[PDB]
RNA sequence: CAAGCUUGAGUCUCGUAGAGGGGGGUAGAAUUCCAGGUGUAGCGGUGAAAUGCGUAGAGAUCUGGAGGAAUACCGGUGGCG
């Protein structure tokens, strides 16, 4: 459920992945920070363990709402 | 029982203070909501949290509008009944 994000992501260099799905490739950690900035967006540590670690460019906290709302609205 | 008397009690005149009552108008602050601009990943809450809310862009900021409810300061062993 949660992951790490923006700052909080020690891994020197991640492959990343866009809001729509393009594999950007490998990426310095700080290459990747300022894309996601100049979209608005969060980068999100979405696979930890892959080699290299994988991070995904979306709104953290759209994400995590629509995930929250979901568990909820099916258990009530 | 009858006549009175004016101090009790009323009536008259002119003023005073008051959130006293009833009706009708109207005002500026704020909350919530609606519509937008800027902005971007958090906001919110607690002892600590989580539920909750936010990338369908929240919260924060500026702008316009809707609506209801109550009237900060004055304000006080102040006032009225």
């Amino acid at each position: 459920k949660d992951f790490i994000i923006n700052e909080q992501i020690r891994a020197r260099e991640v492959r990343l992945i866009d809001q729509n799905g393009d594999q950007l490739g490998i990426k310095s950690k700080q290459e990747a920070l300022e894309i996601a900035a100049r979209r608005n967006l969060d980068l999100v540590l979405v696979a930890p363990n892959a080699k290299p670690p994988v991070c995904r460019i979306m709104d953290y906290g759209k994400f995590r709402f629509e995930q929250q709302k979901k568990e909820k609205e099916a258990r009530k």
